[PDB]
């Protein structure tokens, strides 16, 4: 997250870190046994880390749970990033508490202009590199579909939306992949793609979670 703020420990209790020897992606806890992340975060050997603030220090509220199964969306296209969503099943249920909590799925899609909370442990620089150890947050509005399409001509599908700031300076960035975009208390987006970070006229592009609720529900009812 570039141009954001330190969330505060465990104030985003649905945020997970995906770990394969190192943090490589975020995700969102949707119930005690499942995480939603980006399909472009898929790899084997994932450990889910819940209750994190500082990802390099054991602070006392963590739960580390290996993944048993990952399910990439059936129509995921890694070239276009259309349908950039995946479910990850935990090998054992998380213990839900004040610091480890699920985020609700949407029942309606969010509106342009709504302010959302984007979070992650990604780079905090638009040029150069610095990784925070503690969770960073950004408040960002959903952009109109016409601004989004004008920013990324030929590339925005109905399964995507833009959020952020056209003037740049405030955005998600490398390492935030797969993490939440929460609007009105519901998981509405997943950190998906963009051109650079915090560049002018190049906001973040997020997977439109509301279009996937029926797939998520059916998938978790059978796995
Ligand atoms: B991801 C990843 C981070 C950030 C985006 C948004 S870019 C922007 N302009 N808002 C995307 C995708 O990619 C790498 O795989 C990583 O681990 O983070
Ligand atoms: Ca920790």
């Amino acid at each position: 997250i570039v141009g954001g703020y330190t969330c505060g420990a465990n104030t985003v209790p649905y945020q997970v870190s995906l770990n394969s020897g190192y943090h490589f992606c975020g995700g969102s806890l949707i119930n005690s046994q499942w995480v939603v992340s980006a399909a472009h975060c898929y790899k084997s050997g994932i450990q889910v880390r819940l209750g994190e603030d500082n990802i390099n220090v054991v602070e006392g509220n963590e739960q580390f749970i290996s993944a048993s199964k990952s399910i990439v969306h059936p129509s995921y296209n890694s070239n276009t990033l259309n349908n950039d969503i995946m479910l990850i099943k935990l090998k054992s249920a998380a213990s839900l508490n004040s610091r480890v909590a699920s985020i609700s799925l949407p029942t309606s899609c969010a509106s342009a202009g709504t302010q959302c909370l984007i979070s992650g442990w990604g780079n905090t620089k638009s040029s150069g590199t610095s990784y925070p150890d503690v969770l960073k947050c950004l408040k960002a509005p959903i952009l109109s579909d016409s601004s989004c399409k004008s920013a990324y001509p030929g590339q925005i599908t109905s399964n995507m939306f833009c959020a952020g700031y056209l003037e740049g300076g405030k955005d998600s960035c490398q390492g935030d992949s797969g993490g939440p975009v929460v609007c009105s208390g519901k998981l509405q987006g997943i950190v998906s793609w963009g051109s650079g970070c915090a560049q002018k006229n190049k906001p973040g592009v997020y997977t439109k979670v509301c279009n996937y609720v029926s797939w998520i529900k059916q998938t978790i009812a059978s796995n």
